[PDB]
């Protein structure tokens, strides 16, 4: 099991920790949502899938910067939504096959009032997600750390 990013960087069998900067909305009003859809950026694979099968989840969301200041809401994973800051683990996505498939996670964020301008500063931390990777065929338990980083200056107009 293995993962690797859109820009292609890999996280090896066994975990490790690696830099996602995303491209995020420009300007949001309030009453608009920023969504940050990791699942275009962020992908896995199952090395064995004919004999083995692996679970995965995201065991851990937190928020910095102005994500944490500025924006409140919660992170979807697969086919339900949580609160964002996360206070629990999620349930496990079988990943069954050798092609990479999209980590299915998404922040979905909306501003708590104006900040008066710059409210997620470019190159700004705004999330660490933990995606946690155990199996059903040994007692490996790997975390793929993904350091979450703007690419570009979120505006929340006055
Ligand atoms: C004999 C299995 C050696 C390869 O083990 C790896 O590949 C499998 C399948 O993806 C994972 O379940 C496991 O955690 C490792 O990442």
């Amino acid at each position: 099991f293995a993962c690797k990013t859109a820009n292609g960087t890999a996280i090896p069998i066994g975990g490790g920790s690696a830099n996602v900067y995303v491209n995020l909305a420009p300007v949001v009003n309030v009453g608009q949502n920023l969504v940050v859809d990791l699942s275009t950026q962020i992908f896995c694979h199952n090395d064995y899938p004919e004999t083995i099968t692996d679970y995965v989840t995201l065991q851990r969301g937190s928020a910095y910067g102005g994500v944490l200041s500025n924006f409140s809401g919660t992170v979807k994973y697969s086919g339900s939504s949580y609160p964002f800051p996360t206070t629990s683990e999620t349930p496990r996505v079988v990943y069954n096959s050798r092609t990479d498939k999209p980590w299915p996670v998404a922040l979905y964020l909306t501003p708590v009032s104006s900040a008066g301008g710059v409210a997620i500063k470019a190159g700004s931390l705004i999330a660490v997600l933990i995606l946690r990777q155990t199996n059903n065929y040994n007692s490996d338990d790997f975390q793929f750390v993904w350091n979450i980083y703007a690419n570009n200056d979120v505006v929340v107009p006055t």
